[PDB]
């Protein structure tokens, strides 16, 4: 049964912890009760259209001295709390926090986070025009520092439209000081360079949920796994290519820099190399048909406290050992067995190969998880996660805790709340005096 | 049990189909027998290594001549119809077919592409130097031909190292050729230009075969359409993001710069509509509540035969309509009994929300896969299918049926056998066997 109301105060004790009041009233009315819920401390998310500038800046900077939020006008979805606000759908749980000063944007980017296996913690909108260049992204800001405090949100996914000159420079380094991997998504624009600290571009919905997720489950595992010393990289690779597009990628993401000796890439210590070499093959056959050699400098591992992560590809097939999973598994046991607690060795894998092949692709993986070896399925994320975790790791919004809302436009953004059972009081509003049926006869009739 | 056999006339007479003599003898030895295979007409795949450009070379331009193919020294890896050849993979078949200067870099872009739930053709190993300036790519071109030829291989994907500028501009011209969508993969190469006519280019493997994959769907989907009459693309959409989004992708796609009335796209009598726009919003609700409208503007299009792709978004969700796809069949419906066979109207639809939704992702995407409207993930697949829609319109006797004549080693022979694959093991050795003391002397050194 919902709790419908008609005065302010009548709301506030039917709610007396009442968070957010949301407002879908007519727009030439918004601005009014937005301030009307801001006296009251209130946070406010206007769903509402038809609102100036001017009292959108009005209400967002006073809400910024409050140290309360405002989503802007025209803000057609948010999901806080797992709250769903307006336009919002159900999502499954995860670590990514999402905002966005769009509206199916964040529905879309959101859609796809999930069709692509993760979730979020909140889904923030700021108000269609909250990047312009005359609001200064205020609420995106504020939306910023918010996550950044919340430790559940370990990855952030950002979407609008691209930002003037000013304003996406203030957002960016706002991003980076957040510290937490970040996905800029700005509509339709090429952005220039992929990658910029803990900032990654995109240019489209399904590619920003894409590189969403990838961050989320490398940092996901980065902090179960929970690195405390530091250390160094090393790549055993069977397969030249493999060795190559591995060194190619773990140099960008180090921001390091024509390979001899099978020498792949050696930057601070960190080496990946290809075993496949002839300098590594003389009196020996090639690493992928007999893991004799690998095998062995992975047990030496087990003498090289300094080395911290161990980069594995393992390519099944035919032309291949039988089995290599297993004594891949025994080999770096037996390192892990000659190591001291501080000076662990972790291990990731990537499998080259199919489920019909001879050693049976799933079955290979399952022989290394059980181990407790990291298995990806791809380079990029196998090297992300390795310079991830040579790193080792170095007070959440009470809005993203819990919230309880004051609807005062339409009662049917109540009645979805009703469904959520999300403590919801409908407080019912209207331009119109009470007797004046014919202009309340009038404005629904236009409408 | 495996066909042994000790000169190439037993080989012959045992497999009177041989179509491949596959080589892995020591590498002084493998030009000599690469060219006998060709003395045979025998298409020739050298795993081998220790092999000079010079014979490289040789045994190339000799191969292009006779219209056969040698898969270059120091080729690890291929699989011929269905035939794994040394380092290869099994692999489901599918519509993509690949060539690689590249032994793992073929292993891993296929293992993708299995992951991915797609299959291909054959996977063609060309040898470490064949896109070298030396080289010249003759094997490349040789197999793009073939792929070229292959009516199964419908999409391609191609990766290697960079090659030179000239060679790269001959490489890619092939396979501008060959008119199917392509991917060019070459390794850690920042491409300008992402695309270019049939030809995408990539940097990674992953997203070689993302692409390859996508370019797969698409073209798998609209071989089965069979359009024929060429038309226009009309996007229907609530969301306003997603329109913009839709409308960019697509002015890609159809390569043309494309804002006013909510009219995002409105070029060659395209056009992406951004329904929820105040222009078609006066006197009525939001689209994305009310179907009304747009239900309309869809059976208004049974009028407009021109019209062949229809493009639209259904958005579920708290504040969405309660049943979105029952209305839009309906409206759809409506449309398609009224046009002429010669001129149907496909439709193809993208969903934004989820399982759990009131609406229920899975039901809706049902509901509207069942009246024959096409449901994609994405706005790039739905645009590019939109434009791929609206067109519309023999095979290498190797990539048909593989025999091999196997030469150097036995493993090669019996991982042929094991898969019920024809073949006949040469047994071969570069000493005599009337010299014993030699043959100890080489087996020792090996």
């Amino acid at each position: 049964a919902l709790t419908q109301v008609r005065r302010w105060d009548s709301a506030c004790q039917k709610l007396p912890d009442a968070n957010l009041a949301l407002i879908s009233v007519a727009g030439e009315y918004a601005a009014e009760l937005a301030n009307q819920a801001l006296d009251r401390n209130l946070n406010v998310m206007m769903f509402s259209d038809n609102v100036t500038l001017e009292d959108e800046i009005q209400l967002k900077t006073r809400a910024r001295e409050k140290g309360l939020l405002v989503m802007g006008p025209d803000c057609g979805t948010s999901m806080i709390a797992g709250t769903p606000l307006a336009f919002a759908n159900v999502m499954p749980e995860g670590n990514i926090g999402v905002i966005g000063a769009s509206g199916t944007g964040i529905q879309e980017l959101c859609s796809q986070i999930a069709l692509a296996g993760e979730g979020i913690t909140h889904a923030i909108g700021l108000g269609g025009r909250d990047l312009s260049r005359e609001v200064g992204g205020i609420s995106a800001l504020t939306a910023l520092e918010m996550l950044s405090a919340d430790e559940k949100s370990e990855v952030l996914a950002f979407v609008s439209k691209p930002p003037a000159e000013a304003v996406r420079l203030k957002i960016v380094n706002a991003m980076k000081a957040t510290g937490k991997p970040t996905v800029a998504l700005f509509l339709g624009y090429t952005p220039a360079v992929a990658r910029d600290e803990n900032v990654w571009f995109a240019s489209s919905l399904d590619e920003a949920a894409r590189l969403a997720c990838l961050l989320s489950r490398v940092t996901a595992r980065r902090n179960a796994i929970a690195p405390v010393s530091s250390g160094f990289i090393c790549g055993l690779y069977t397969g030249g290519t493999l060795a190559a597009e591995a060194a190619g990628l773990l140099a960008g993401h180090l921001g390091v820099e024509t390979h001899q000796h099978g020498m792949m890439l050696d930057a601070d210590s960190h080496q990946i190399i290809d075993l496949g070499d002839d300098f590594y093959t003389v009196g020996r056959p090639h690493p992928m048909i007999d893991p004799t050699l690998r095998n062995q400098l992975i047990a030496d591992l087990g003498a090289k406290p300094q080395v911290r992560v161990l980069l594995l590809d393992v390519v099944i097939g035919f032309g291949a050992t039988a089995d290599p999973a297993a004594s891949l598994v025994s080999a770096w046991q037996k390192a892990c067995a000659a190591r001291l607690d501080n000076q662990p060795l972790y291990a990731i894998a990537t499998v080259t190969g199919t489920e019909r092949d001879p050693q049976c692709r799933s079955q290979q993986i399952a022989t290394l998880e059980d181990a407790g070896i990291a298995v990806v399925s791809s380079l990029p994320e196998a090297t992300l996660l390795a310079a991830a975790l040579i790193h080792p790791l170095s007070h959440t919004p009470s809005l993203l805790e819990n919230v309880a809302v004051i609807n005062i436009g339409l009662r049917s953004f109540a009645l979805e709340l009703q469904s959520a059972s999300k403590p919801v009081v409908h407080y019912q509003w209207s331009p119109v005096a009470g007797g004046n049926k014919k202009l309340a006869r009038l404005l629904e009739r236009l409408q």
